């Protein structure tokens, strides 16, 4: 476009993976960038054009609201901020619980698969040491090692 | 900025690790620093500008509030303090429960891993002793110990 | 400060340990001390300035409250006392339940560790008595006890 | 104090132990004593100053309450007595449940401690009867009983 910047490689790297991985549902794939400006300079000078540098509200009415005589009340931003934080933290907790459940299930699967692997190795070892006598005593009148090693071998 | 002080390496030292490790979600990474001034001197003199040594309210109505005739009541700080303490203690309890659950799961993982390690070392030494006699009896007519270790040894 | 008193050893000894150990969340770390004075002497004379020996209420209205005609009621201290007792006993019960759960978990840990230790000692006994015959039969063609206790010994 | 009485030995005796032991959370540590007097004699004469033998309510209004015309009702003692009984029985039930849980846990502990002791003693018997043959076969090339009873004896 007019100002491509460098978002295309970032989008390519992101691909279409969903939430998960290991960093509590999305790790810090990128790196920590440096500060944009040395001084506040009222945001980015003309480009920014913000009023936070000169606001200096320091007023309870803006934070916790206030009511003048004859009603006409105004509410501050503290309550909406608390609500937003509540929502975000509830979502984070739900994600954490789901991730913990997935972990536990994966751990159980690993446990069973690994126990089976150990038992299979043990059974195969028992089998080849049992057939060692057969193939060493009378090789001509008995079978060969390979016959068992790809016929009677535990998967 | 005009006054960097000594905060430049602090950010690099902290990196971006979240709460965890062993200090109940962050141990005493920093050290202990001597208290600046023996005498309060109204905080940092002109810089402080606080009423620590002048307010001295020593008033019972401030804590518990009070209502004058014709309404126009005021609330003391006791209720906000109680609410803040309630919130903090609830959060600490939730964090403690989460840490306990994580500790129990890691404990179970460790116990299973160490039990397997014991079983595996036992079976490996059993196989080593078993094949030692084979390699000692007919070295020419039997496989080498190195081959058995690299092919028939439990991982 | 002007009156440091002798609280520094208390702070040094206490450190930052939280509730736990064995004394239902903090045992009697300190010792017992005699009373400041045999006789009340109106609290600490001028320092006290109380009405312990002069109030002598001995009335039902102060304890159970009371309402005079035309509104203007007064509430006794019985309800606050009951509320405070309720809060304290609830906290004590919660602490007791947490301590019981911790004790049960620690008991399960001592259980598993002791069982593994016994089994490991039995296995080591079996191994060494099996290898004693090997090292006593033919010391030349067989291995030594050192090899077995350094690499064929269960931790 | 002016009237120390004999509470010091009891204060020394009870120490600071909490509810427990076997008597539903505190057994009958003390003993039985005779009544102060065969006849009531109006409580303790002047000290008592009660109406045990003079009140003689014998009326339904005192127990079940009653309301005269134009309001101005009075409540009987039956509701307070029922409330007090309710509270006492609830507390007793809670104590009983806690005691039952503690007893079950202690029973499980004794359960496994005794099972492990039996198994350990059986293992020790197996060990020493196996070692008896070794020490009786040839003492010159074998060890003594003390070495095996000290180094490889299950605790």
């Amino acid at each position: 476009m007019a100002y491509p910047y460098s978002d295309m490689p970032f989008g390519v790297e992101l691909d279409t993976s969903t939430l998960g991985s290991f960093g509590l549902g999305g790790p810090q794939t990128q790196l920590q960038m440096q500060m944009p400006a040395v001084d506040v300079n009222a945001a980015a000078s003309g480009s920014g054009g913000f009023m936070a540098g000169f606001s200096n509200i320091f007023s309870r009415d803006s934070m916790f609201g206030g009511v003048a005589p004859s009603g006409a009340q105004t509410g501050g931003w503290v309550l909406p901020a608390l609500g937003i934080g509540q929502a975000v933290f509830g979502a984070i907790g739900a994600n954490r619980q789901q991730r913990a459940a997935r972990d536990q299930l994966a751990e159980s699967r690993r446990q069973f698969d690994m126990n089976y692997g150990a038992q299979r190795q043990s059974i195969n070892t028992n089998l080849e040491d049992r057939q060692r006598a057969r193939v060493a005593s009378n090789p001509t009148a008995y079978e060969s090692v390979d016959s068992y090693m790809e016929r009677n071998r535990i998967r």
